[PDB]
């Protein structure tokens, strides 16, 4: 056919060039002996992988019939007895630090937004890489943050009366952040440098900062300067001065714009915020992440790094771009890019260490200026859907391997370890320390993890709404649990800790006043979706200082392992018959919205209408979320087969009208069962109880490649 020999490898043709025509030049690897070493490292550890794919199974048999033989509230004690039994629940090691070593400040120590996007989508990526720094203006004014309320809506063109009000949430936000001696920045006329301090105009007097060491830098001249440069926990803040702007000829002190330093770092995207079934999609993916690393990348263009003049008067330089990590695929999938002389499709998450850390080589040297990423020589790896400490090990090992495939110095590849399954929740602590050397994130993916809770205890009996689950019991002990783990484990100085994505895009005042509550509980990021929340967001880690958050929660222990455990069963007779169609037609929505791009137009993320037409921009958790919990309903009687044939029915033309103005659409309605993306939406529900742990994408990759297969003839 048209694959490549290597060893007892077949690869894809398409991969096995763009690897040697574009990957591998530049790096200084023998390209024979990368090739010996992707067969090795994929015949040597393909076993293992295996191994504790089948143990994820056989605990889950074992759950499965514990609750099944019980007609018994749960005894607490007695369930974590088999879990602990059966090796789900391992004992918790003792105290320690952890090691990592040669990681970039923005990861050790700066706190702020951490901005993820699909590394299928250039120009995503591109503007997600240039997200550092954003305009703090154009967040306020482009979004509801300001309130559209009569007067300050926004038009065809520029609103007076809302770009005031813009101008005033601004000089509150520099007065909250970088307070004056005596005035607001409300009343400053001008700004100017003297003896290397900051001196502002007032109307009747002059004053400097309350503390002068936020004072940063400037540019232009120190006595008429074109912008003034601050800082406040660690980020900087950007005034930008032109009274012959459109916005600074209407500003007291001819103020232009406030930059604020947004996504400190972004996370690439290999997993579910894209659909990559075969070879060609990974080639496409592959080649994003290689035009980044070498700088390259053009739709527009990466920015270089911006010029400043110190206080005093000489020169310096800050980061133009967010630091970037690559999120790689978990232990579950296998694909077809490469296949062994059986024809059995090799494992997609050794794959991708292979790829993605050969890629990112390019990132670790000069850029045909500068070189674009690590200037620590760490390549940042996040790895999802891991259960439990062996599978860390493994991914431990694997980094190794490829490593040594690579002539890298052992412990390059750092992890970002996503905390989203349950069994590496209530074993956390060894999954950290079986990457201690490693690590340079932990972060609650609370939407997998919901998933993961709903497939774990499928046969213990019907769980709550899918909205009711963030505020269940369990994932609240579960982030806090998350965060007293890693600041035990030294993270405080070391390494990040994240929480999870806001994916209400269009709800920015929103955002902006509830999501202070993740650095409020000492996360040092957590997730945005576009580079415009990452600015807004940013605002929270200058009222929160994380780093004395942190400091204050250091010993506590605020979860037990029973809070942990806690499953979020439904109480008898919790919804009236409408609650209940309601919640079907809201689930079957999610999954009909969400696979019909994935499964025809190969989109893993986009912003999608939900049932209420609130704007949603999720990954593929979400739709494990929704398959499952309509799974679980259907197991347990709540619903019935029909109930989920009418929902879907009735949500599907919905759906299709919600994506009129889309040029490739193709209405599910009403031909259902000739539409594969309906079919796929079917199967997910109906097969959902049998998937191991819930996974969609066993089902959704098959279906995307049964489409494509028929759209070629
Ligand atoms: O937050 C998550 C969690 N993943 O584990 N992923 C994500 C990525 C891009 C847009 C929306 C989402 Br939700
Ligand atoms: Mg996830
Ligand atoms: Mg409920
Ligand atoms: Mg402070």
């Amino acid at each position: 056919t048209d694959r490549v020999s290597v060893g007892n490898l077949r690869i894809a043709r398409v991969l096995y060039d763009f690897v040697n025509n574009e990957a591998l030049p530049g790096t200084d690897i023998d390209p024979d002996s990368f090739w010996a070493g992707v067969d090795k490292v994929v015949a040597d550890l393909t076993p293992q992988n295996q191994a504790l794919l089948n143990a994820r199974d056989e605990l889950q048999a074992q759950i499965d019939k514990w609750h099944r033989r019980r007609v018994i509230p749960i005894d607490m004690d007695a369930y974590r007895q088999f879990l602990t039994e059966i090796g789900y629940l391992l004992p918790e090691p003792d105290d320690f630090t952890i090691t990592t070593s040669g990681v970039d400040a923005e990861i050790t120590t700066t706190a702020g937004p951490q901005l993820v996007v699909p590394v299928l989508n250039a120009r995503f990526a591109l503007n997600a890489a240039n997200a550092r720094w954003g305009s703090l203006y154009d967040a306020l004014y482009g979004t509801d943050v300001i309130p559209e309320t009569d007067g300050a809506e926004k038009g065809p063109t520029y609103n007076k009366v809302r770009g005031d009000k813009v101008i005033a949430y601004a000089r509150k936000f520099l007065d909250d952040s970088v307070p004056l001696s005596s005035g607001s920045f409300g009343d400053a006329t001008g700004f100017t440098v003297q003896d290397g301090q900051l001196v502002v105009a007032l109307p009747d007097k002059s004053t400097g900062l309350a503390n002068p060491g936020q004072f940063a830098g400037y540019t232009g001249a120190a006595e008429s300067p074109t912008s003034v440069l601050l800082i406040n926990h660690g980020l900087h803040i950007e005034i930008l001065i032109d009274p012959e702007s459109q916005v600074g000829t209407t500003d007291r002190a001819g103020v232009k714009d406030v930059i604020l330093e947004s996504a400190i770092t972004t996370i690439m995207d290999f997993e579910d915020s894209v659909a990559a079934v075969d070879a060609a999609d990974k080639v496409l993916g592959y080649r994003n992440w290689l035009g980044l690393n070498k700088g390259d990348l053009a739709a527009r263009v990466l920015n270089r790094d911006r010029n400043y003049t110190a206080p005093g008067g000489g020169q310096f330089t800050l980061p133009g771009r967010s630091l970037m990590f690559v999120r790689n695929v978990g232990h579950l999938m296998t694909n077809d890019a490469i296949v062994d002389t059986d024809g059995s499709e090799v494992f997609e998450g050794i794959m991708d260490a292979l790829f993605t850390g050969l890629i990112a080589i390019h990132g670790l040297k000069a850029s045909d200026g500068p070189l674009i990423n690590s200037r620590t020589g760490s390549i940042y790896i996040v790895k999802p859907k891991m259960h439990g400490p062996a599978e860390v090990a493994f991914t431990c090992e694997l980094f190794s391997r490829v490593e040594d495939v690579l002539g890298l110095p052992q412990n390059t590849m750092k992890i970002g370890i996503m905390d989203e399954e349950r069994r590496t929740t209530v074993n956390l602590k060894a999954c950290i320390k079986a990457a201690a050397d490693r690590v340079v994130f932990i972060n609650t993916g609370f939407l997998d993890r919901t998933g993961d809770e709903i497939h774990t205890s499928m046969e213990a009996g019907p769980m709550v709404r899918k909205g009711t689950m963030k505020s269940q019991p369990w994932i609240l002990a579960y982030e806090d649990h998350n965060v007293d783990a890693g600041l035990a484990a030294g993270f405080s100085g070391r390494a990040q800790v994240g929480k999870g994505m806001w994916t209400m895009t269009e709800l920015m005042a929103d955002m902006v006043e509830t999501k202070i509550a993740q650095p409020r509980a000492g996360a040092s990021t957590a997730w945005v979706p576009s580079p415009t929340a990452a600015t807004l967001h940013a605002l929270h880690y200058h009222q929160v200082d994380v780093a004395a958050v942190q400091q204050g929660l250091a010993g506590k222990r605020r979860a037990t392992i029973e809070q942990l455990l806690t499953i979020p069963l439904a109480k008898e007779l919790a919804w009236a018959p409408d609650e209940i169609r309601e919640e079907v037609d809201n689930n079957c929505q999610s999954i009909l919205g969400y696979v019909v791009r994935w499964v025809d137009q190969g989109v893993g993320a986009s912003k999608v209408p939900d049932i209420h037409d609130v704007a949603l921009m999720e990954d593929r958790a979400t739709l494990r979320i929704s398959s499952q919990l309509l799974a679980n309903w259907l197991r347990h009687g709540v619903i019935t087969s029909a109930d989920v044939r009418a929902s879907l029915e009735r949500m599907a033309p919905l759906v299709d009208r919600q994506n009129a103005g889309d040029v490739a659409y193709r209405p599910m309605a009403p031909n259902f069962d000739d539409s594969i993306a309906f079919l796929a939406a079917q199967e997910l529900i109906l097969s959902g109880a049998q998937q191991p742990n819930g996974y969609t994408e066993p089902i959704l990759h098959r279906r995307r490649r049964e489409f494509k297969a028929r759209a070629a003839e």
